[PDB]
RNA sequence: UAGUUUAA
């Protein structure tokens, strides 16, 4: 397990940071491990999800819902994680090389970049979302195939969770997991839809008591929940 | 930040 802070710097001044940012953070992270390891970030696009990112964590802030999150404080933060030591490595030289983001009109300096612990999980432990958690099924519309945002008020919703974990983790750890059981009941929730392009993802913000595999959680929390992880979805911090 | 606008 690694878990990393890369801290950020706003200018010029007054900045704005828009709700939907979601998805270019993702792009400029993909460039920068590129030029440095063409190799390893085919892994960081890999949707099977190797890895997550958060929200950009702001700590002082004014919610102004027209333009978007006002910066009150020095600097903001995002934090990446992943199971295997060697992503994090690429990224961490990848944008400690070419620290310059721009997300729609905020451009952003890479200030120091940290190593979080990783707080040892529970027997049975709580998690909140640090990036809003995806889950997906198959839906037709006539003729082609889509694909459709699943809420844990939907009931399909557990279930996929539950293939989706198992299937990502048999993708990457290599093997089956040893125990596939698992539940986890919503302490909270709030739903969102973020903007990646020119479509839409639905998915939801939410805290929660997870039961039931060793693997599975200590698989969820380097690699996040659900899918699309490797967009900045799915991970999660755990309080408790 | 138990939180972040908009609800196919």
């Amino acid at each position: 397990h690694m878990r990393i802070e890369v801290k950020l710097l706003p200018l010029k001044d007054n900045p704005i940071l828009p709700f939907n940012y979601n998805y270019e953070v993702y792009s400029q992270i993909l460039e920068k491990v590129n030029s440095i390891e063409p190799t390893i970030a085919k892994l960081l696009s890999s949707p099977h999800g190797f890895w997550t990112f958060s929200r950009i964590i702001v700590r002082k802030r004014k919610i102004l819902p027209d333009k978007g999150i006002e910066i009150l404080s020095d600097d903001v933060s995002l934090y990446i994680s992943s199971s295997n030591e060697d992503i994090i490595r690429a990224i961490a030289e990848a944008v400690e090389k070419s620290p310059e983001f721009k997300i729609g009109e905020l451009s952003f300096l890479v200030g120091d970049i940290k190593a979080i612990k990783v707080k040892e999980l529970g027997k049975e432990n709580v998690f909140s979302t640090l990036s809003p958690i995806v889950v997906r099924t198959v839906k037709f519309e006539g003729n082609k195939l889509r694909h459709w945002d699943l809420y844990p008020h939907d009931e399909l919703f557990m279930d996929r969770l539950r293939k989706v974990m198992i299937l990502r983790y048999s993708e990457v750890m290599g093997e089956t997991p040893k125990d596939r059981d698992f539940t986890i009941e919503v302490l909270k929730f709030k739903p969102t839809r973020l903007m990646v392009g020119s479509s839409y993802i639905r998915g939801s913000l939410m805290v929660f008591r997870y039961a039931g595999s060793e693997e599975i959680a200590r698989f969820g929390y380097e690699n996040g929940f659900g899918e699309k992880t490797g967009l900045g979805f799915g991970m999660v911090k755990l309080i408790e």
